[PDB]
């Protein structure tokens, strides 16, 4: 698993489910294509987006569907969504852990990569 | 203003100076049409993008150039951009204040929305 | 001001308005002695807590009393406050902003320091 | 594991390894009391501090040294510690993550509270 994404609701202090994630990869007209999407899971985490020998050095978007995660809680939100966008970089061995902690007006993400 | 960025620097406890701004509004054809840019002063602010006459309704995006800043101060980050989507105006004129907290692996974002 | 406290309601969008805060000094013997204390502004802020001839070196502790904030709003919060501790003007005098950015079951706070 | 404590780098993009955290419990005389303590694993995180018979309701406080970690790295810190202070409530049954996010001159912090 190179690309794991996790997902955590700050006003209910929980993961946060079932979240429409999509990843695209910037092609060469620099436009945005579908890569890899899928929903968190019960622990705000959604894994099996890509594969080692998928996921090449290129630019990336990470979208999360945030405003229908809060309108799903009856709760106004400034976002349409929120956006990570990385390159990817082959520099010896390497996952990525993208992390988004929501709230309706503030978001923050962190990136956590490591090597096995 | 009723569009206003401020970004701050996390590693030396300081505002974010001459950072590059892109602002955004979705077109009719779902594409990305510039409305402002400008780069932020030695506050970490950005002032003067927009005007309550030309700041319509929309679907905005604010693009902070966080990459560009960072390889400046000796930094290899993670991300190419913060980027800032959110619809505007949408129950009439509101003014914005869009503020980042800038990290290598993360940034945070707050959006304060003042109805004048 | 050497030392001025913003906050804001990530919830909501917007300042968080009537919080209390409490700075404390840490005296010769280790115990937290009462230094100043306020709430915030309209506008987030509170001003006027010291002045420079008050704020010596030494290490201090601002506590900001978020629970009573977000019970008042009915909304039953992890934290009890959000503290900040910190050495203060030990290379000589600076100006302290210490943000802080709430949610109910999670903060961040930032520091930027400048030297007048 | 009914307490579990995770600590990330901002700047590095990485667990932050070998931080140490205490963790206090309120004592009836409003002193703290040392409860648990240890230094976070190669995965940032601190597991094993604590019993389902032990953690108790009452007013916990985990300080993370923080300042400590960033003087290793060679990186002047702002903060003493970060410090994460909260209220235990059985409201069935329950599991606490305090996660800290690390920046020199910011910190976040966030509490997923589950239920197995």
């Amino acid at each position: 698993c190179p690309l794991m994404v996790k997902v955590l609701d700050a006003v209910r202090g929980s993961p946060a489910i079932n979240v429409a994630v999509h990843v695209f990869r910037k092609a060469a007209d620099d436009t945005w294509e579908p890569f890899a999407s899928g929903k968190t899971s019960e622990s705000g985490e959604l894994h099996g987006l890509t594969t080692e020998e998928e996921f090449v050095e290129g630019i990336y978007k990470v979208e999360i569907d945030t405003k229908s995660y809060w309108k799903a809680l009856g709760i106004s939100p400034f976002h349409e969504h929120a956006e990570v966008v990385f390159t990817a970089n082959d520099s010896g061995p390497r996952r990525y852990t993208i992390a988004a902690l929501l709230s309706p007006y503030s978001y923050s993400t962190m990136a956590v990569v490591t090597n096995p």
